């Protein structure tokens, strides 16, 4: 029974519009309909993991699990195992996996974040699941963000609150939020970003959709434009959108968008929009390939159409040698040369680095760097040659070149992280000085950069 080095992951997001689903939802899990769809020749091939995010979900967990399991069994003839299910209000995440993966999956976490204060705390937020799959950490977030075309800033704030406060993954990675804790992080949901065009243009927009001419609509998609201006989802990826806007439809057909202001909308227009989205962020130089991203055409109980995305995702095996785990492999070492952190902070305080990685017995604290001034006023923390030599638990290059080092730059005075980043050890060469780089973020906001050289020694 060989351990996989690749799995496929299905991500689904559906705002169910508080209505039970139709009797057949198989098209969703088959990635059929509009956009980048899955080849018919793959229909009987199960994905390894199915992650289902719903919003405005009127079903009990039991009712929805029974529908999902019966759907996958009908498609695949496989009885999928429940990894995790978590519900906040009407926001739900279900993770199903093939039974052969039961003993590959461990460290299952669930959490939720409620967004907003008083007025705004009551129905929006996120649920999430993480686990290990052999040597690979996987995180999944289903968020239902603030509605309304005029509230893109609120959505960006909701995103900020969710990535700060969602407690998934390894709690020993204390300086790191969910945007750094996982080999692969998938964030999906009713993100509620809208096509930001004048109200009077609604019929023009509908025309554009009927012509499958999305270019002029996507150029006004608030998620794409906010991402381009680095207001949200910094360092996340999204597949190109080639399907019609998934909101807001008249129920029981897909032929009609319902966009006009009504008492029930709070006298707001709902111009056709790509509310329903899947984004991801993987550690550098890990295999992740989007193999589908689209919407179904035949599921019409909601004012949203379901969205699907599928991924190839690189995974690693749970490595055991004669040495690690439980002792350093003295054959291996990670060295750092000419290392500098450039920070955006206006503060003048001493900094040190922490190195965190599952290839180390425990995190490593550096000595303090020496602060200098960049040309354009900036704080530059010099580490030069002073960073420690890291001693990985296993020196085998088949393990070590697949690993990553998380870096936090911490204030000596407060121990608060000013910036988090990640370095891949998937180098072009070993025993060779090679450039390294990571941006540094805090609360998912760009706070600086870390650059230098690495020199990696493996058993080879
Ligand atoms: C929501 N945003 C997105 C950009 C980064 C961060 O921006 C601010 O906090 C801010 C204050 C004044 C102007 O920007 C949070």
């Amino acid at each position: 029974q060989p351990e996989p080095d690749m799995i496929t992951i299905f991500i689904g997001t559906w705002n169910m519009g508080n209505a039970p689903p139709p009797k057949k939802i198989t098209s969703w899990f088959l990635s059929k309909g509009q956009g980048k769809t899955r080849d018919d020749s793959a229909d009987y091939i199960p994905h390894d993991i199915y992650v289902i995010g719903t919003q405005e979900d009127p079903l009990s967990e039991k009712e929805w699990l029974e529908i999902l399991k019966h759907s996958l069994q009908e498609i695949t003839s496989v009885t999928f195992k429940t990894v995790a299910i978590h519900t906040l209000w009407n926001i739900r995440i279900v993770v199903l996996a093939k039974p052969e993966h039961e003993n590959r999956i461990s460290h299952i976490c669930t959490d939720n974040v409620k967004t907003g204060i008083a007025n705004t705390l009551g129905n929006k937020g996120a649920v999430g699941v993480s686990f290990m799959f052999n040597g690979t950490s996987l995180g999944f977030v289903n968020s239902h963000l603030t509605s309304g075309s005029e509230k893109k800033l609120r959505r960006n704030q909701n995103y900020m609150n969710i990535l700060r406060f969602l407690a998934l993954g390894d709690k020993k990675l204390s300086p790191f939020n969910i945007t750094h804790r996982f080999t692969h992080l998938f964030w999906f949901g009713d993100l509620n970003y809208r096509v930001d065009l004048p109200t009077w243009e609604a019929e023009t927009i509908i025309q554009k959709i009927k012509q499958q001419q999305y270019a002029d609509l996507l150029s006004h998609d608030q998620l794409l434009t906010e991402r381009r201006e680095q207001k949200v989802f910094l360092h996340f990826e999204e597949e190109e959108i080639t399907f019609a806007p998934t909101y807001r439809f008249e129920r029981l057909t897909r032929d009609k968008y319902a966009y006009t202001k009504q008492k029930a909308t709070g006298m707001k227009y709902n111009l056709p929009s790509w509310c329903d989205r899947v984004l991801w962020k993987s550690y550098p130089l890990v295999h992740v390939v989007c193999q589908s991203y689209g919407s179904t055409s035949d599921i019409m109980t909601s004012d949203h159409s379901p969205v699907f995305a599928t991924f190839e995702a690189g995974v690693t095996s749970q490595f055991v040698s004669k040495n690690g785990p439980g002792t350093v492999d003295s054959q291996g070492q990670i060295e750092f040369l000419r290392c500098y952190a450039t920070l955006k902070t206006k503060s003048q305080t001493k900094f040190y680095l922490e190195f965190h990685s599952s290839c180390l017995e425990s995190f490593v604290k550096s000595q303090e760097g020496e602060n200098e001034e960049g040309s354009e006023g900036e704080l530059v923390v010099k580490f030069g040659e002073t960073l420690p030599k890291l001693k990985p638990i296993i020196s085998d290059p088949e393990y070590l070149l697949d690993q990553h080092i998380l870096i936090s730059i911490k204030s000596s005075d407060s121990d608060e992280s000013y910036g988090e980043g990640c370095i891949a050890l998937r180098l072009e060469a070993t025993e060779t000085q090679l450039p390294i780089y990571t941006p540094l973020t805090h609360h998912g906001e760009l706070t600086g950069h870390f650059q230098g050289e690495i020199k990696l020694q493996t058993s080879q």
